[PDB]
């Protein structure tokens, strides 16, 4: 049976949501001199990309396009960083940019969890993906909260 419109939209939106994690990590790898922050940024890039590859494959199998872009207001509700917030990671003094990176990525991951919980009650591969997203996001949030506390 084909993926439902809700399942298709969920994957389309999550693929774009995950992509932003890469935009947030890039300035840390460019600017931070903290091995702690750099290590964490790399790890999040790798975990988000693994899930993006799964989402891309799903959309390909379903013969569904990528979503239309998310609107700024709706991106904000999803916990995504605004245009300005992402730019701050490149323009703010580095120590402030590191803290902002963690705050933005935490809020980002909280939005991902909140988008995903309703999908736990779905087509098996979507349920599996949803569970993986929630587990991974929650692990990374806990690490980021620890790092933010130690900075
Ligand atoms: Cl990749």
């Amino acid at each position: 049976p084909p993926a439902t419109p809700q399942e298709v939209q969920f994957v389309q939106h999550m693929l774009q949501h995950h992509a932003q994690a890469l935009d947030l990590a890039a300035p840390m790898l460019e600017r931070s001199q903290q091995r702690t922050v750099r290590s964490l940024a790399l790890d999040i890039q790798l975990s988000q990309r693994e899930q993006m590859r799964q989402m891309e494959a799903m959309l390909g199998r379903w013969g569904q396009p990528p979503g239309e872009p998310i609107s700024p207001e709706h991106a904000r509700m999803m916990g995504m960083a605004s245009e300005a917030e992402v730019a701050g990671l490149s323009t703010l003094p580095v120590e402030q940019a590191e803290r902002q990176f963690l705050r933005l990525m935490i809020r980002h991951h909280q939005g991902a969890v909140a988008m995903t919980l309703p999908m736990l009650d779905a087509r098996p591969e979507v349920e599996r993906l949803a569970r993986q997203i929630v587990v991974t996001q929650r692990g990374e949030i806990r690490t980021m909260e620890g790092v933010l506390g130690r900075l």
